[PDB]
């Protein structure tokens, strides 16, 4: 028992990180069979990421411009091209740690793990979701940019964010592995604002099956609801609307507990409107919302990856 | 920018897990070295949990009863002994993903990374503290046990923890790898009741200052306090006494921000005594107390491993 924020384990991932340097530029890199992924303003300075011209700027750059080092030992570029808002350098050795992979573009709400990595080297490992405004709320300091975020299925690694930039108001934003940004942010040093940030209702509910199983029940109430009624005060507190298609993907969590999920949704009702009263759920003074209904079935079932 | 709960890249640990076997029962070891690692428990049936005389239990197991699989292959187990709290069986191949390592033993207050594992498996890893009544509140399902927390030091991993209970009350309890249960604990199912969970007062203010330096400074008052007078609070609200070594660690932070120790006592004791009001610091409703004033250094300045 107990329910806690988990990241995927890393190491697969850690044996992909390299760092890219452009001349006074690094960051990091994704090395997968002969191909280093990192964004594109490594070949920008501080001054150009301004007003960048993106082609103008890489026509100044050669193989040999882009150092890359994987430990201690330098990769051999042998050639580089552009997609969207990556390069992608191919180089003359696959990465012998290459595991199996895919790339994703997810949607918002889904989680997924962030290796934050610093001139090639893992720092840390945190759980985080796609906002439903396409950011992220993660940790980054100078020189995270191509630090990477990812899911696994048992042996397959899915990457599915890129890092590359904080918007003024201290947020995140970056790119899936085809180098396209999530939302409508592009990478330039110009005031971009985030829309709103809307909590996201189907990983709460999720949550609070978590919390049942795990003994925490006192908010649980004689009430239900319907679809519409619970919509309406959703939207009054910046909630994502639900839909049976949610309603679908917690059948698993209602059915091992036995609370419908109407029934759920008026305790969340209640305690949208009256609060918490100084009480928490599993550790929380907040309603927590990153936790997918597949991350609870996971932890509380104990699936494993190799 | 950002500030988020993070654990420790978990590549050199996924390494170590063997899942180890005697008779019925099957749990996670940690192999270093020719030697594995895990709860002397693997000896015992459920019915021999209410009242195990592990010495005597032993006497009837052989090098041969000891199952040891890392990945999918067999390791051969040439010897065994038990030292406290845990059996050492002794293999005949080294471990090739050896890290270099050592065994620590830490003190309540003290945070470190867990990878849960299940059948020798990786699951997740996530971040936790030694709590003051040398309780751990993990994520730990049947099989969790041998799943080993630790701290990494640049290329070292220090190894402080190994999980072996969970208590009634669904906390859970485990020993150092010199197999020495933190607190009181033994490994018996019978009923064992935990101390007062106090909060961990140096590392909420730890947890403060990281919240300054992000922008988070709504809470920060025109007041200063004394340690006898905030200590005087804390008494009352349950946190942990705080010392001059305390304010000592506190050092670098204060220095950073200009704001003195004393002073940020001031702004926690009117938090403690006044409440949130409805507002959050660093996304939480609630006093954050599983930050060490070195995480949140290391955090805030981006140190890496390797
Ligand atoms: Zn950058
Ligand atoms: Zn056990």
């Amino acid at each position: 028992s107990g329910f806690r924020k988990m990241a995927f384990p890393s190491g697969k991932v850690e044996g992909c990180m390299v760092q890219v340097t452009c001349g006074t530029t690094t960051l990091n890199g994704l090395w997968l069979d002969d191909v280093v992924y990192c964004p594109r303003h490594v070949i920008c300075t501080s001054e150009d990421m301004l007003n960048p011209n993106y082609e103008d700027l890489l026509i100044r750059k050669s193989n040999h411009n882009f150092l890359v080092q994987a430990g201690n030992v330098q990769l051999r570029v042998i050639g580089h091209s552009m997609q969207n808002c990556v390069l992608k350098l191919k180089v003359d050795t696959a990465n012998p740690k290459t595991p199996k992979y895919k790339f994703v573009r997810i949607q918002p709400g889904q989680t997924f793990s962030v290796l934050a990595c610093y001139n090639g080297s893992p720092s840390g490992v945190y759980q985080c979701a796609m906002r439903p405004n396409f950011t992220i709320k993660g940790s980054f300091l100078n020189g995270s940019c191509g630090s990477v975020g990812f899911n696994i299925d048992y042996d397959c690694v899915s990457f599915c964010y890129m890092h590359h930039m904080e918007l003024p108001t201290g947020v995140h934003a970056g790119t899936d592995l085809e180098g396209n940004f999530y939302g409508p942010f592009v990478d330039r040093q110009t005031a971009q604002a985030a829309g709103t940030d809307t909590t996201i209702t189907v990983n709460v509910l999720a949550w609070l099956y978590a919390a049942v199983i795990n003994g925490d029940r006192w908010f649980l109430n004689r009430f239900t609801t319907t679809l519409n009624d619970f919509n309406l005060v959703a939207m009054k507190y910046n909630y994502e609307p639900l839909t049976q298609d949610h309603v679908d993907i917690l059948g698993p969590l209602s059915a091992q507990t036995g609370i419908a999920v109407l029934d759920m949704c008026a305790s969340l009702k209640e305690l949208l409107q009256n609060g918490m009263n100084g009480r928490t759920i599993l550790g929380s003074a907040l309603l927590e919302d990153e936790f997918t209904p597949f991350d609870v079935v996971r932890q509380c079932s104990g699936v494993t990856f190799q």
